């Protein structure tokens, strides 16, 4: 199996934009309740990077955590093509200590997301 | 290997958990610096594990008034036996769809905990 068979497409993804502060983007993301959100810039295509619900957590005690800039909160994304093989994610994923990948499509587009919790169901 | 899961847990001395009478402010930085999902929350000692705590649940706080009680967040935890097989707990993640569990020993107490990313660490090949 390839990542684009068992991927999160990306339609479905649950992305927060770049543009947007905790009071903006905040409610979603906790009714979503997922660990690891795309940031996006333009659009679903443009990936800044990944946004871990945990490291919103300096924020409860600053004084105005609300206004912050979400870029500057951002991991990478790792990247991964949608021919990537799932046995060789697996391996990825363990080495990397990472659980969520962005998978771009032969063009370079965004075809989705897939995460390790993902894989374990498919291989 | 016949693997069980003390064979890859983290031992209790090695948690990081949260005390049920702290508030967020007195235990936030513990828990920033720590940097884990999940934590424990313990009551009386160690051994009293009330429930987990997710990071996740604490992104309220950013909004609301609040940072000064955490146990209506708990969630129950998921205990195992220290000799359960690793085969047999990764059944039970994937049934459960969870990510942590607390591990208890011959006697009631608590002997650490384990995650499904130890498993994986412990099983899946290195890259080729
Ligand atoms: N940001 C996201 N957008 C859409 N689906 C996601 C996202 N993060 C995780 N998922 C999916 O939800 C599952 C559980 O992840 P989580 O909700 O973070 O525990 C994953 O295995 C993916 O299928
Ligand atoms: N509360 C915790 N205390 C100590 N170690 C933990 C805790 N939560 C997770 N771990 C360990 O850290 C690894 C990564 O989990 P996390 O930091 O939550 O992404 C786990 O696979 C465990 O080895």
């Amino acid at each position: 199996l390839q990542v684009r068979d068992i991927m999160v497409p990306r339609s479905q993804m649950i992305s927060i934009k770049a543009t947007q502060t905790p009071r903006e983007f905040l409610p979603a993301v906790i009714d979503a309740a997922h660990s690891r959100y795309p940031v996006i810039g333009e659009s679903h295509d443009d990936v800044l990077g990944v946004l871990l619900a945990k490291d919103l957590l300096p924020l409860i005690l600053k004084a105005d955590g609300d206004s912050d800039d979400v870029k500057k909160l951002l991991r990478p994304a790792t990247f991964v093509p949608e021919s990537k093989r799932l046995n060789v994610l697996l391996r990825e994923f363990r080495a990397n200590h990472n659980h969520m990948a962005i998978v771009i499509d032969e063009y370079g587009g965004v075809a989705g997301l897939v995460t390790i919790e993902d894989v374990l169901e498919q291989i």
